[PDB]
DNA sequence: AGAATTGCGTTCCA
DNA sequence: TGGAACGCAATTCT
């Protein structure tokens, strides 16, 4: 039916934009049974034909992956928490606020160096699999795009070391604040069988590797990251919260913006 | 001084 | 319903 034709349509855009051939490409529907193991190109869709998930292996040049990896590991070494955020954030507040890390070495490296380059591949990704996602991100405040140097208002930095079951991505969850599907990039170095992203309700395991992109709705599909016994799993999650369009913005950090939010009452 | 706890606040779901 | 949770600390303990 229109199932086989939709894959050829998506592959046509992805191959010509990324300038690479995606062999063994598969496609399913959100109602049907998902693949137990995913190691190649993969798309899932709804009844309308919209893309709910897209996984494109090895889209980032190896030099770019190695360069960002060594810098990420160098910065994270001098950090305490295993998570980092650049751009804006609206968690536990009635407003959007500048992340604390943005002024730090991690947030400066992301916003000034990483994000401007990754934004190009995010642009490649969105123009192929989800046009109305990039159409939404460009309707946001100009300050968000300038602060994060990316279509996505905020970026998550996940540093997953071996035997760290305490990490937030190691626990099954849904990012229930996401308004748009997130774009996920991976770095570091880890095995094919570990550090995969599993969608629990669908019993689907996506074996991600440094250099790959993952695009899916973290707000609808429950997901979790598997443990690694060796290596170092570093992932970047480019997302957009519902509050990025609803909640106001005072161009400041969290606690400082709370004082401003009370004075503007 | 640590550490341990509490605080400000939003949103969810077993 | 009340703990838990992509923040981010100031207060209160040993
Ligand atoms: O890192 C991954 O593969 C998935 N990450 C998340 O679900 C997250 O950061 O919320
Ligand atoms: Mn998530």
């Amino acid at each position: 039916i229109n199932k086989k034709s939709l894959l050829q349509n998506l592959l046509s855009k992805c191959k010509t934009t990324f300038q690479q051939s995606f062999t063994n490409a598969n496609i399913t529907l959100k109602d049907e049974k998902w693949l137990k193991n995913v190691r190649t190109a993969y798309f899932v869709c709804d009844h309308d034909g919209s893309v709910e998930l897209a996984y494109l292996p090895n889209v980032l040049p190896k030099e770019l992956v190695e360069e960002f990896t060594e810098k990420f590991e160098s910065i994270q070494t001098g950090r305490k928490k295993d998570t980092g955020y650049s751009g804006i954030l609206d968690n536990s507040m009635p407003f959007n606020y500048v992340t604390a890390d943005l002024s730090q070495e991690l947030g400066q490296y992301l916003s000034e160096i990483v994000n401007p380059q990754i934004n190009y591949y995010i642009s490649k990704l969105l123009t192929c699999v989800s046009s109305r996602t990039i159409n939404y991100l460009v309707s946001l405040n100009d300050s968000y795009y300038a602060l994060n140097n990316c279509l996505y208002p905020s970026t998550a930095f996940n540093s997953l070391k071996p035997s760290n079951d305490g990490h937030r991505i190691r626990k099954p969850h849904k990012d229930n604040l996401d308004i748009t599907p997130s774009s996920l990039f991976y770095f570091g170095n880890f095995q094919n069988t570990e550090g995969y992203l599993e969608l629990t309700d669908k019993n689907c395991k996506v074996f991600v590797q440094p250099g790959d992109v993952l695009f899916f709705k973290g707000n609808e599909y429950k997901h979790v990251v598997a443990n690694i016994t060796s290596g170092w799993r570093i992932g970047l999650v480019y997302f957009a919260h519902k509050g990025s369009k609803t909640k106001p913005y005072y161009e400041d950090t969290q606690k400082n913006s709370l004082k401003i939010h009370k004075e503007t009452k």
